[PDB]
């Protein structure tokens, strides 16, 4: 029977330089949230793109021997090979240079400016900037807004950002200047074309027009409409919770269920910016320790809800003792005592024959129980940090049970066979539950393992513990799940 639609974007990335791990926490947290909702049966559709018009790409393709889609189609490239690199499972990619995306452009700018929403005028602001402009009248929409609001109020998330763009911005909304004269590359508008469409309309209706809204196939539009999900970082809140709902009125569109802003990743000198030059390069991180490394780093040590400072040696720290230590070396160790004491046979589950086993089974129930309430709300951090409260529990439960003191006594086989199967089946939970953080080790363990089952991949296989009720042959050549 038909799944429910989850549709998710990330915002459109400005290439007038290299995207440094701002950039990549973005389109990994969504790729997280998108890996998580197919997993729950979800129908997903998971865009992302490049906002490719604006005087910075027009200088930044003339400071440079080329045109600006020539300019556009090398650093699109580059990005498109780093996602590709991220193993980001983005459905689209949306780039606002293409003819389904400028189409749209025109139709909403023109469709307003019919309808009397869009009026020209002069703007003036600030050094000293005067020049003839269109404004869109978003003060008139300002009561059902509120309105809006009021209805949705778990609209803005996390919940800090929301009363600020009320408190803030909603003294009285001003018209809001949706077109210049003073540059060329960009959507010009049909009825006047010496007016250029600014970044307002031009960037938002990016989540749209990648629908085909306005095409002769809407069919993606009237399917995965309205958004479940718009991910940022919060300095671009208030363009997503108010111009885009108003802009989304005008249009008598169904507005997003939810806007999602994450926080910074800072380096000493202030936030992490394309520009400042304080960068990080993905590729870097992913060359030297790895995909899982580099994802996992990004969605555990930087919490959704707050901003957080990058050091390489707090990376090198999450890579080796998190990932490498607690993890790699549980499943070795496992694996290693399973080949050691049953030559490799792995006995099949029972039941809780150890006292330590009952409250333990009951940990893994209460593991994914809150692991699923730290991911409906992207607490991603605090979902990771539970699934390592798990991992570490499974460490201390080879120090209290002693294997090896278990092997020396030939009647306690039933016990150590017992000991071994939790073991496995600790790890499985903590494998399957990191399967949209991690894309290569749970594949891994499974591997080494020898699970081959694909229901024992899936969420719905941690509902009842102890489903390996077979015997089991794992690897007799165990090697490190990480880097
Ligand atoms: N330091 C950062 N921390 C977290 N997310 C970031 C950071 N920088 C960029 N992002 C992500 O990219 C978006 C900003 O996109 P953009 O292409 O404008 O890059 P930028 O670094 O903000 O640009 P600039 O440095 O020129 O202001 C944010 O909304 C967020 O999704
Ligand atoms: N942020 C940039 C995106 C955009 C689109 C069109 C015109 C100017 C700009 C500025």
């Amino acid at each position: 029977s038909a799944k429910e639609t989850f549709y998710i974007t990330t915002p459109i990335y400005y290439p007038s330089g290299n995207l440094h791990i701002g950039h990549a926490y973005s389109t990994v947290a969504g790729d997280v949230i998108a890996r998580y909702k197919r997993m729950q049966g979800y129908d997903v559709r998971y865009l992302t793109g490049t906002d490719e018009h604006g005087q910075k790409i027009q200088e930044k393709a003339q400071k440079a021997g080329k045109t600006e889609i020539e300019y556009l189609d090398e650093m699109i490239a580059g990005i498109k090979q780093l996602w590709a690199k991220l193993e980001i499972s983005n459905d689209d990619f949306i780039r606002t240079t293409e003819e389904r995306h400028k189409h749209v452009v025109e139709q909403v700018f023109e469709r307003l400016l019919k309808q009397g929403d869009i009026y020209l005028g002069e703007y003036e602001g600030w050094e000293l900037v005067k020049e003839e402009s269109y404004f869109f009248n978003i003060s008139k929409y300002t009561d059902r807004l509120l309105e809006f609001y009021d209805q949705n109020p778990d609209f803005i998330q996390p919940p800090s950002r929301k009363n600020e763009m009320i408190n803030n911005f909603i003294p009285g909304l001003a018209d809001l200047a949706v077109s210049r004269t003073s540059f060329n590359w960009g959507v010009h508008v049909p009825s006047n074309p010496k007016h250029v469409v600014y970044v307002w309309i031009d960037a938002l209706v990016n989540y749209i027009s990648a629908l085909g809204y306005l095409s002769d196939d809407e069919s993606l539009f009237n399917k995965y409409w309205p958004a479940d999900i718009h991910l940022m970082a919060k300095e671009i809140v208030r363009f997503h919770s108010i111009i885009w709902p108003i802009l989304l009125m005008a249009l008598d569109l169904p507005l997003p269920k939810k806007v999602f802003a994450h926080g910074w990743i800072l380096m000493k000198d202030g936030k992490m910016s394309k520009s400042k030059g304080n960068v990080v390069d993905p590729n870097i991180l992913i060359d030297r320790y790895g995909l899982d490394a580099t994802r996992y780093y990004l969605m555990r040590e930087l919490p959704f809800g707050s901003d957080g400072v990058f050091t390489p040696e707090a990376f090198v720290e999450r890579t080796n003792f998190d990932l490498a230590n607690d993890l790699g070396n549980l499943v070795n160790r496992t694996i290693s005592m399973v080949n050691k004491y049953f030559d490799g046979e792995l006995p099949a589950y029972q039941g809780p024959l150890h006292e330590l086993d009952e409250e333990m089974e009951a940990m893994a129930l209460e593991t994914v129980k809150s692991y699923t309430e730290s991911m409906e709300s992207l607490q991603f951090s605090v979902a990771l940090s539970t699934v390592w409260k798990f991992i570490s529990r499974t460490n201390k439960y080879i120090d209290e049970t002693t294997p090896w003191v278990l092997a020396k006594d030939d009647s306690q086989k039933d016990m150590l066979g017992n000991v071994m199967a939790h073991l496995v089946e600790n790890i499985r939970y903590a494998a399957v539950l990191l399967r949209p953080f991690l894309t290569h080790a749970p594949k891994e363990i499974f591997e080494q393992l020898n699970i081959n089952n694909p229901q024992f991949m899936e969420f719905s296989s941690l509902e009842q513990y102890g489903v390996l009720n077979e015997s089991i042959m794992v690897t007799g050549q165990p090697k490190p799940i990480f880097p």
